[PDB]
């Protein structure tokens, strides 16, 4: 089943639970999954595998 990334503003140094570099940026820094947790980069969203 999917992951339903909406993107986030991360309040704390907050990394990419795929590359595992910062989340870097200001505000809407990455998407969050709101089911499984699951951070991730705008870059990254493609690369992760789609398995909640
Ligand atoms: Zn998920
Ligand atoms: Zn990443």
């Amino acid at each position: 089943m999917p992951h339903r990334f909406k993107v986030y503003n991360y309040m704390s140094p907050t990394f990419c639970d795929h590359c595992g570099s910062l989340l870097w940026g200001l505000v809407k820094q990455g998407l969050k999954c709101e089911d499984c947790g699951m951070n991730v980069h705008h870059k990254c969203r493609e690369k992760v595998a789609n398995l909640c």
